[PDB]
DNA sequence: AGGGTCCTTCCCCC
DNA sequence: GGGGGAAGGACCC
């Protein structure tokens, strides 16, 4: 009964770099972080198997591949909220997912539009964009009409996004978040797709691995595998009772519903930010005692954000992880309710505030006792988080 | 600037029993939990029954000692919220602490009374109850007048509590929560005491051990004892730096401040419960076998409270504890999500879920998993934790 | 690489 | 019985 739209922008970071420097346009571009080509424009994703997640390693394919550093997220973040606000203008309930994805619940909006339609030209409702599996529309099917109207809102949102902000992107319209997200990616470049109910199974079985299902990460994908479960149908037909008594009645019942294209999670209002953090890294270069000056830097930038945006962090930490072969995690981080007075004027010219963050950041850091001394580490972050 | 009142009822449970069964008011009474005297009135406390164990012990030393069972908390919990609601009527910001204590921030109320007061009847203001250290009042001291007005509201709250609910209790009036709670117990049975600023140190140094300070339990008392800190003054004078480097910068600063009677924590509006837990402890009533039936009971009662409350529990918890020496450390717990659309049902067959909670608790209970010692360390404990 | 948002364990304290 | 601080997970994008 719900009409949800999932908006996913094209190579977001690359798009923000091109809009700020046309001389980069129509030129195989990739945005680089430390030693990572986080993403690149389409005129490169084909120009050398240059996809996301690769590094200078992928520069191999036509090294004429331009590069721009994308470590500072400031500009991406700002454009990201502009997209979200623009979307919130069409309808208030908008959920963010990373900096370039937005879920929008259009149910109420779609309905108001249909009501305003006389019982005469409601037979002229057409679709905007693609119909997922070239599925035939049935004008007398109330659910088809609502999703078509939904495709119309999507096209208006993408038009607005392009005309007002200069950004292109994809959109997917379906009856729930899972489906909307899966279908928004069927026609990748700058297009949109709507999913009619009769094609839900076709979309779900088009996936090659249960890992491709939104809501099934690296971990659970591993558990299921140990049970032989590899394909979407494997999960659809697996024994409920056993999966339940294997991952928990809560998770078991949820992930299995997803294998069928069922997902009742509501689109959540992703009102202002809940935490700010600035992490600066040195790729595994920490000696354990000579990192401290960096803390004075990365946390240095945060203040500028907090001061810019109101409200203050009544919390802090630093997050660290020791990585090796396989998986990542960490037992690094120290939090404390910062000083009342400091928290109330974190923009009145004081920088002595850093010393008190440094004492709790690292000298009051590590573990119980004094004994052995092994170092190793990989990049670390600090959170300015709970925010009230 | 702040005026806080701490309300603490006299032997709450015994008092609620004495009201239900009137013929007990003149006979020494103690309330019994499964074989431990949780509390007793001031007619039996005279013989000195400081919440001791084994009824028979004190029973034989008081032949006319008629005891009642206090395992079912339903009645106490109800009377407990009648108290809070009555207090919320005087002023909205009311914080609960257990079933018999309530903090109320009277700051705004006191001022309203002062401003509404004339410029002549300002020298007429008098105290209600005891002045802590028999300290002289200075009418021209704004802090004094405001605390005296606060003692006026405390007497009215105690009076209303007796006339409307039949309960007596003590009240403490001070400038923060720590001091309000310390001074409310100076004159113990059914009386109130206000603390003027000049006597704060006298009140704080009247304690015989740093663990008597509200906010310092067993754990901290021990970590302080190992540092050569036993008296309140030992803590006021201890080196900050060393303490910070020992307990953390946040606890260090907080714990030490309390040593001087400084406590800035705001009175928190408790509002309706957040949880609906029911813990059944038992002196070794069973091993591994038949908890299914225990779950059926603990969860059964919770289903009438949840229904009467009007809200639905989106998470269920369960914490286990095992037997250990000296302090009985028994912290142990697992928690998870709860089913939607079925579980929060209203239909006459709402109880069928019983089997779901059973499984759901069993997988959490087993994750503590027979391999540690975990089975039969103590009884059961459930929480319906988180209600919206 | 950056930069977030829920969960979850304790651990403490009346 | 009932609250909050911690800290890391596990997904994210
Ligand atoms: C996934 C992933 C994304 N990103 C950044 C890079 C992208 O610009 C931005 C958006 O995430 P994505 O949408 O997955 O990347 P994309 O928009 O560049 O690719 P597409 O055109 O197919 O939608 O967030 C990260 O920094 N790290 C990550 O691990
Ligand atoms: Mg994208």
């Amino acid at each position: 009964s719900r009409v949800i739209v999932h908006v996913d922008l094209d190579c977001f970071y690359a798009q923000v770099e091109m809009i700020s420097n046309p001389e980069l346009k129509d030129k195989p571009l990739g945005v680089q972080q430390k030693y990572l080509v986080v993403t690149c424009n389409y005129e490169a994703r084909k120009l050398g198997v240059k996809k996301l997640m690769n590094v200078r390693d992928a520069k191999e394919k036509c090294p004429q591949l331009v590069l721009v550093n994308g470590e500072d997220l400031t500009r991406y973040r700002e454009m990201s909220y502009k997209v979200t606000e623009l979307l919130e203008e069409f309808s208030p309930v908008v959920e963010r997912l990373g900096f370039d994805e937005n879920f929008v619940d259009l149910t109420e909006m779609v309905e108001k539009r249909l009501q305003q339609l006389q019982s005469d030209e409601l037979s002229a409702v057409t679709v905007s964009g693609h119909v997922y599996n070239n599925q035939s529309i049935n004008l007398l099917d109330v659910l088809h009409i609502r999703l078509l109207v939904g495709s119309q809102i999507a096209a208006e949102m993408r038009e607005a996004m392009y005309n007002q902000l200069g950004l292109t992107g994809c959109a997917g319209v379906a009856s729930n978040k899972l489906l909307a997200k899966l279908v928004s990616g069927v026609f990748k470049p700058n297009q949109q797709t709507v999913l009619l109910p009769e094609s839900c199974q076709h979309l779900i079985h088009s996936l090659n691995h249960i890992k491709e299902i939104p809501g099934i990460g690296y971990k659970t994908a591993k558990c299921l595998e140990a049970l032989g479960i590899n394909s979407v149908r494997d999960l659809q037909t697996f024994s409920p009772k056993i999966l339940e008594k294997e991952l928990g009645i809560s998770v078991a019942q949820r992930i299995q519903k997803l294998s069928f294209g069922e997902d009742n999670s509501p689109v959540i209002l992703s009102g202002p930010p809940q935490s700010f953090s600035e992490e600066d890294s040195f790729k595994k270069c920490s000696s354990e005692v000579e990192a401290k000056n960096k803390i004075e830097e990365l946390l240095a930038s945060l203040l500028n954000r907090v001061c810019q945006d109101g409200r203050k962090p009544h919390t802090v930490r630093l997050i660290i992880r020791r990585y090796s072969s396989e998986k990542h995690y960490g037992r690094e981080s120290r939090q404390c309710p910062i000083p009342s007075h400091v928290i109330q004027k974190l923009g009145t010219g004081n920088y002595d505030v850093m010393t008190p963050m440094v004492d709790i950041l690292m000298k009051l850091f590590r573990n119980m006792v004094n004994v052995k001394m092994p170092f190793h580490l990989t990049l670390l972050s600090v959170c300015f988080c709970n925010l009230k």
